[PDB]
This record gives C-alpha cells, sequence and structure tokens, in this order.
C-alpha cells in the first residue's frame, strides 16, 4: 500500500475531492536510495485531478490523505506503483517507491 508519514502540517480540514485539480511539488526516489525525478528541478508544480485514474495508486490513495499545505512522504509497495515490470528508464521492476510530495493547493 501508501504510508503516509507528516513532515510538515496542513490544516487538518481542507483535503482533495473528486474532480479537483491537485498541485504539488515532489521529489521520487527509491526507497532509501536514488532520485529518479522531482517536480522542483522542473521549477513548475505537478497538476492531476483526483478520481480520473491519472496517476499511480498509491499517490492517488496517498495524496488524498493529505490537506492543504501538508508535507509529506509517501512510502508506495510496487503493486501500489509501477509493479513487476517497472516504466522503462525510469522506475525497475518490483521497486518500492518514496515521494516526498507538498501538497501547495487545489484548483
Ligand atoms: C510527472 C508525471 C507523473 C507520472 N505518473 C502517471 C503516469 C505514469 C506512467 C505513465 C503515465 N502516467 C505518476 O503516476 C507518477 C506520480 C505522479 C508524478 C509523476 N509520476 S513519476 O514521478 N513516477 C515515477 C514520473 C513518471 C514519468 Cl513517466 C515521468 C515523470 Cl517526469 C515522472
Amino acid at each position: 500500500g501508501v504510508q503516509v508519514e507528516t513532515i510538515s502540517p496542513g490544516d487538518g480540514r481542507t483535503f482533495p475531492k473528486r474532480g479537483q485539480t491537485v498541485v504539488v511539488h515532489y521529489t521520487g526516489m527509491l526507497e532509501d536510495g536514488k532520485k529518479f525525478d522531482s517536480s522542483r528541478d522542473r521549477n513548475k508544480p505537478f497538476k492531476f485531478m483526483l478520481g480520473k485514474q491519472e496517476v499511480i495508486r498509491g499517490w492517488e490513495e496517498g495524496v488524498a490523505q493529505m490537506s492543504v499545505g501538508q508535507r509529506a512522504k509517501l512510502t508506495i509497495s510496487p503493486d501500489y506503483a509501477y509493479g513487476a515490470t517497472g516504466h522503462p528508464g525510469i522506475i525497475p521492476p518490483h521497486a518500492t517507491l518514496v515521494f516526498d510530495v507538498e501538497l501547495l493547493k487545489l484548483e
């Protein structure tokens, strides 16, 4: 599944709702290992719409538990991420992923 560990609290009341655009900054790494991507490196937040199967399952479930302004560490098992095959060039097979995610706003 996905484990959410709070780094910095959000407002504790404003959570993503189905059909909203969720706006975040993140950095992703293999667990206790190497970084593979950061929205911060592009100076452009990442957006996705909740409820539209736009992201891996661990994101969908993990980010939904976050309130606006929260920063958290999401640890995502392979079956909640890229599973047995990974993703070419970026995620290996059977990989546990860790994302540092900051929920900036809901649009
Ligand atoms: C920047 C885009 C998303 C990509 N996706 C959705 C996804 C993943 C694979 C193929 C199609 N769509 C995701 O579900 C996850 C988590 C949300 C942040 C990014 N990824 S990602 O960091 N996963 C290793 C990723 C994945 C790709 Cl194909 C490119 C980039 Cl720049 C980053």
